């Protein structure tokens, strides 16, 4: 029953919502566990939210302190997808501060990676048993995608960085077969630094759109054949720049280089489906801070330097707040003849941006997927009243 | 596996309650889920309780704002029938401000309504997965049933309406097989307004008992033909009239025309088994406010303008709130030879009623189902006490 | 897979306790759900604790007035056994404030009596489906057994009583095979007045040990013949008195007619198991209060009128509050070559007894089981602090 | 489907970090039950926490008082690996302040110690039905592992010990099959005392590691043939001394002979993996407290009075509070030709060490697995601030 990538991605007209868990909102007064970083990941018996866990709930005292990114007390739960997490609720994976996860039609894989920054391992498991660890290579916060990997033939990929955050960085792309290392390779191609990539499959190959967190605003794409088990890189060609913060788009963009000239915030995790005419990504709207998120249409964004948007769909709003965006897809609907493209925006409250009112910084969820045909309209924001919380 | 509706009503004599979730006495200490509109549907497996979430819990900051009824924190929840809901319990299944769910023998296929007032989308699923979605077609709140849809031979039957509320709309009647749309009618037949249908299945047909939001206080009724897929409306015959608010009950009632006069109150949603001299309306007890609930039998309600109350049941006495009322059917019970006419009643507690206590809105429920024989008496209300919220 | 009672009682020189659920203790912070004469059941698949809940919890402010036996918002729920019940571990069966529940093999049969005291009715489910209802026959608060009924080749026998609580009332004995009544009989025998039996099953009978609210300290006993579904009454032959209240033990007994003397409380809820010299009697310690329990041995006791305890053992010492209790056997213990007597006691907190403290009765759970062979001592007390809830 | 011990121990490079429930943490306002003694058993569905709860949460007003032993309201609950207890995460296995539990490949068996310490009864489970108890044998705390016991060819093995803490003692090894006693031995050789073994399977035999409470601070060790059903007892060979309190190590160890010295607390539950040169025992960091937890690899520890430490694995820094430390194994691992060692810490808060901000005692925990290849470090404390709970 291994999954075998044998469609290609259904034309997408609009987006609606599938789920939103409204964690913040239930977190005033229910035992809400505080998380970052979320995403989704299918199987065969359905999809269920993932997200990196702090050791505390929302109104806890433990939840003073919640904006550092590395503790010993972070771990992966998977909880059901539109649920807000609560302990009731919850399956606590593995332990950790960075997290993949993915299933390959038989078993799921997951991934942690704990421990000190200069010495950190990868726990890696397969039908929810250790199967390998991976030390660090570059002995600085090894890494991983924050949102969930892709299968084919038994063999799922995995993109992972280690190294500094800020400049050359040392990231492979991993082959496991129920959870043991079948090869590795260097990162190869002109993406000149990637970080906390989105995947997706399609006949037989997987694209990764990523995080440039050193000097570009234009997103880095990896491109995976999964049947060869090799990869190239390089950035999206248009000159819409869909990471934060960035600069004002270009008329002209740049296949093989990345374009500076970003403000201040060095990147956020994003998305895109790269299907020539019927090409997605996903961007905030704010260009300088995680505030706002909207889908924009450009076809041949992938291939084209001259692309322009053609449709957009606002999925927050710009007095909201957003931050980290992933994809996936349920691989497993077998009444359907293509992949529906899927995607989740994660919702972050509290600190640093709301350091005035609250100690924590958490997350909700919003989940949404495409539809073939024209939708209506709406935005879908966290929801909470901050003020609640002081 | 398909259901196929080769069964009739089962005679009924008296009713008896199967569940009662006490939502809102729970929830002045634990954290039930603030609801509103719920309902019931079985399948293969059971029956659960179905109802639209507020995106907060009754002890929670958020509570407050509760009576508006349509934000992007609103979502459709399932929960084992007789428990209140809370997250821990809860099946989110998708999101939205109006919804109805039905079992067709092999899968679930539920609907929900989400977005703007004049650009909304109906999300549909089935077996939990998004197979198509239905765009506004007046641009004015698209919304349905509120209780459960009912399906045969692979075929599920839903009412929708969009358009204004207080004036001419376009209601349409659905028919969807594995969550697509096969067959669209606009309404037909005499009945000028449909909101809110409750309906049930017998012998290869769908009862639907409506709410007449704009002029009348008889309730429309829609019968639809499952085999051939074709429907008509009508109004009930009797001059004893079930909407809220209405005026006096009339000696001669009107098959083909609304009923005014009318206080104030334009509509609730409501409920009946149309079987001959085994006919039940549902009825709150003021002709005014949503207090009291009462089981009417009344022969030949949907053919005789001369038809009369025969037996009587209290449910809900008058110094008790109600709210919206709902036919649901165990359509797998195979060791009866007939469909066992079910309902529920939401109770509402909080605004606009019990503004003065309290500034939210919420709801408990009771389920009731049929005896072929007499039965005792009961009066089963929400029994919080409101003044311990204040 | 219909049960067949085909199996003798095992021997018992002792017991040991297997459940605890220390809902009060618990219920000083958590939600534990407020209860009152609770039971156990098992089933080819388990053990679970059932009870009758009052629609709140402890800490609620709902709590107040739960001495009140029969309202509107009191159901029958099942939790894991030896789990204290909260709404998220809790399977809320039927709505009444008297029930009774067992498995027949294949299916579980379960009933509540819900209603207004001189109009009730009691609904039967099978499978979880209402089946049948038995409207009350004399008017004065149709009741049952509170603890486990007993199945066999497919037929369930239930005790029930109908009429005044101190004098002459209607008590039946009936005969379900799927939730459906095939046979009743009215009391026979010398029995003057039965409530609340405790039942178990051996060698294709059921032998029920009750309670006389009437005149009788001494308990009155009730033997059915399930293969001919018949039955006779008597009381238990001893003059050690096990009833509460109860005058001093007599050196002769009356296995005829009820013996009378008791100071105050007509009566509680117990049980015994009668199998010769294997024959073991549950008692409160104190003769006036529900204060402490007790297991005794008094062989024949339920023919000999002299016979003499000759075994006891204290399970709950009389410093602290019991209450009702009552029989239960895993009959699908297929390792067993023998039926394992177990029973529950039910430990009341709160008022009348604990008026000064408190506004709220509960009460927690311990289940005991039998052993063959002699066991150690030990007291198993509630445990709460009644202090920390004024 | 009789788990067959045929295979050996994988060899062990280093520790990862598989589970932490953060227990104490999300203690700070979740309904976290209060625990000791706690352990990890796996089964071929996986593997699961156990502990011994106290009957109360820690933010009750029960908590007080809980570094108390043996009460009659502490129990065995299992609890999903990696997540903190909740009465709604938690299975409630059976009454008692002493246990083990382990699974055979077809039934689980456990055991719980109840009552009083003079009088105290063993009560043992298989497939969670009773099947036997065990009376003191010795009238002083019957007692046994902590942690879990192992199965080979349908028989499990069970130390337990009655008798006096501080001299010398009753040990029995107990062989059960089905939850029943088949064959009981004295303890034999030059052990002088026995606590709580940790034990582990390999290759048809059975080693324990367990605690000399009486006079020995280098552990002693039980060596069981599975097969024969025979056994023998040691200690340690090293100098390198491994239970607390203890003095310093010794450049010669006695594998005969307890070595005295100990400053004060005369033992804490340890383990050891005893495979030649993969030879690793755990280790408080501190000799005087239980602060710190330590792995240290000792080549041929076992079985070479001058064995010494070649790796050291830091897992809880010596700031921050350890506890009791067990072994575990996932037995049903069949896609790896090895058993991997897996082990726990307790991480005890609250008295008596912290006494001047509490008046609770429990823990938290952390589970590692091994790796056959080097790994990164990192200290996994409890994570609690004890000042929160003032
Ligand atoms: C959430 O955690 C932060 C960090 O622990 C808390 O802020 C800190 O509060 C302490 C007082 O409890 C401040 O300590 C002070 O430090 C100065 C030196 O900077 C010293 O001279 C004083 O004697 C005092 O000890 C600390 O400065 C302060 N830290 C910051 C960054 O403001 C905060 O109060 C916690 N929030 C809640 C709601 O408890
Ligand atoms: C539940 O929500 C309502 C609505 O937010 C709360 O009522 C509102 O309370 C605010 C004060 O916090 C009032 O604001 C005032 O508005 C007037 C203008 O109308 C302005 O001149 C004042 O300076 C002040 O800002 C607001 O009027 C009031 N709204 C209503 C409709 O009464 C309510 O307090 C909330 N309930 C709880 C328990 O928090
Ligand atoms: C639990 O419920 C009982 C019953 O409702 C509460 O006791 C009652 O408290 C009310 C005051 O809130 C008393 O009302 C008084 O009644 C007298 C006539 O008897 C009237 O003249 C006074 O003006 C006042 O309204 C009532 O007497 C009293 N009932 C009893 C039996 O004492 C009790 O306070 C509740 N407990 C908690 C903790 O809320
Ligand atoms: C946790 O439990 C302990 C033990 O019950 C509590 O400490 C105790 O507090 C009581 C007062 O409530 C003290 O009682 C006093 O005893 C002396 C004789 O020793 C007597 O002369 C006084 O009249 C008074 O009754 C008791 O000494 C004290 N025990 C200890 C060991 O300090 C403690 O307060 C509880 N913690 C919380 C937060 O409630
Ligand atoms: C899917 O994976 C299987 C297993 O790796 C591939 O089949 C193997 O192919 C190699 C040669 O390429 C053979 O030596 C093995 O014996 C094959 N294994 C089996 C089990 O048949 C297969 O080629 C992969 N599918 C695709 C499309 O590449
Ligand atoms: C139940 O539904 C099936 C499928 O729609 C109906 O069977 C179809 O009937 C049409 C003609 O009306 C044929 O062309 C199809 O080939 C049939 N399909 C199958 C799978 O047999 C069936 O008629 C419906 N039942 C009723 C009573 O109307
Ligand atoms: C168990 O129950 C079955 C069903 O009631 C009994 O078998 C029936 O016996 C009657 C005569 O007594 C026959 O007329 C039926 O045809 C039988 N039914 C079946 C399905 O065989 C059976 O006798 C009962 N067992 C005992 C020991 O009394
Ligand atoms: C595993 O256990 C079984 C059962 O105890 C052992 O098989 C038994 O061996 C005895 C003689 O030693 C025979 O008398 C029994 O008839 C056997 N029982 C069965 C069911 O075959 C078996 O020897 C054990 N395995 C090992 C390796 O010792
Ligand atoms: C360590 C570099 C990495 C990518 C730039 O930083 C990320 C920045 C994230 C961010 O920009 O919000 C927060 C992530 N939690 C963090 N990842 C880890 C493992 O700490
Ligand atoms: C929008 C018209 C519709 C039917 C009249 O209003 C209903 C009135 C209801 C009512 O009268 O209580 C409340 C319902 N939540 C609402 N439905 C929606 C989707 O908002
Ligand atoms: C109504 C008579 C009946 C038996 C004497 O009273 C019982 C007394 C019980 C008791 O003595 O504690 C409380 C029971 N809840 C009650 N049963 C019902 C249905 O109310
Ligand atoms: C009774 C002797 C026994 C072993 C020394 O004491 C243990 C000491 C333990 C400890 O040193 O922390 C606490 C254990 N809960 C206790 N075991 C029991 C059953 O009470
Ligand atoms: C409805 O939403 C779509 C975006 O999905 C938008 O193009 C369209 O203009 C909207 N219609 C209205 C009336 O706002
Ligand atoms: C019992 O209830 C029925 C209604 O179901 C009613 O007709 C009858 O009069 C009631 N009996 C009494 C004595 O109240
Ligand atoms: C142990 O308990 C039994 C009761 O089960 C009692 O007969 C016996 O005397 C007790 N032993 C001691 C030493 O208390
Ligand atoms: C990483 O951890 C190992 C222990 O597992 C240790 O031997 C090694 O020195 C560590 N490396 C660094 C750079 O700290
Ligand atoms: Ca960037
Ligand atoms: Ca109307
Ligand atoms: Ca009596
Ligand atoms: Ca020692």
């Amino acid at each position: 029953n291994y999954l075998m990538l044998n469609k290609s991605l259904c034309k997408v007209e609009g987006w609606v919502v599938v789920a939103k868990d409204n964690a913040i909102r239930f977190g005033e007064s229910e035992q809400i566990i505080v998380t970052r970083e979320p995403y989704v990941s299918c199987d065969p018996l359905g999809c269920k939210m993932y997200a990196l866990h702090q050791g505390t709930t929302i109104r806890n005292k433990h939840s003073n302190g919640t904006i550092h990114d590395r503790t010993a007390f972070r771990g992966l739960i998977s909880t059901p997808l539109g649920s807000p997490p609560i302990v009731s609720n919850s399956d606590f994976l593995c332990v950790g501060w960075s997290s993949t996860s993915c299933h390959d039609g038989i078993g799921r894989m997951t991934i942690c990676v704990q421990g000190n920054n200069d010495n950190a391992t990868a726990t890696v498991y397969y039908d929810r048993r250790l199967t390998t660890t991976i030390k660090t290579w570059a002995g600085n916060i090894l890494r991983t995608q924050e949102s969930e990997c892709v299968c084919h033939n038994g063999t799922c990929v995995v993109i992972m960085t280690d190294g500094s955050a800020s400049s050359q960085a040392y990231t492979k792309v991993l082959y496991f077969h129920k959870g043991l290392v079948i090869k590795e390779e260097a990162l190869k191609g002109s993406a000149r630094h990637i970080e906390e990539c989105s995947c997706y499959g399609h006949n037989s190959k997987v694209t990764c759109v990523c995080r440039d967190n050193w000097q570009g605003a234009n997103r880095p794409v990896i491109e995976i054949d999964m049947n060869a088990m090799e990869h190239t890189s390089q950035y999206l060609c248009t000159g819409v720049l869909t990471d934060t913060s960035r600069p004002s788009d270009k008329s002209i963009g740049d296949c093989n280089n990345p374009i500076t000239g970003s403000p201040g915030a060095p990147g956020v995790k994003g998305f895109g489906f790269l299907d020539s005419g019927n090409t997605w990504l996903g961007r905030t709207i704010s260009p300088r801070s995680r505030s706002g998120f909207e889908m924009l249409k450009i076809p041949n964004a992938g291939t084209d330097p001259n692309s322009r948007i053609t449709e957009r769909q606002e999925i927050v709003d710009n007095n909201n707040w957003s931050g980290y965006s992933g994809s996936f897809i349920d691989y497993w609907d077998e009444s359907s003849e293509c992949y529906n493209p899927c995607f989740y925006v994660e919702l972050i409250r509290g600190r640093p941006e709301e350091a005035k009112y609250v100690w924590w910084t958490s997350n909700s969820l919003v989940a949404l997927c495409g539809s073939p045909v024209p939708v209506g309209s709406g935005s879908f924001p966290d929801g909470a009243q901050i003020q609640y919380f002081s």
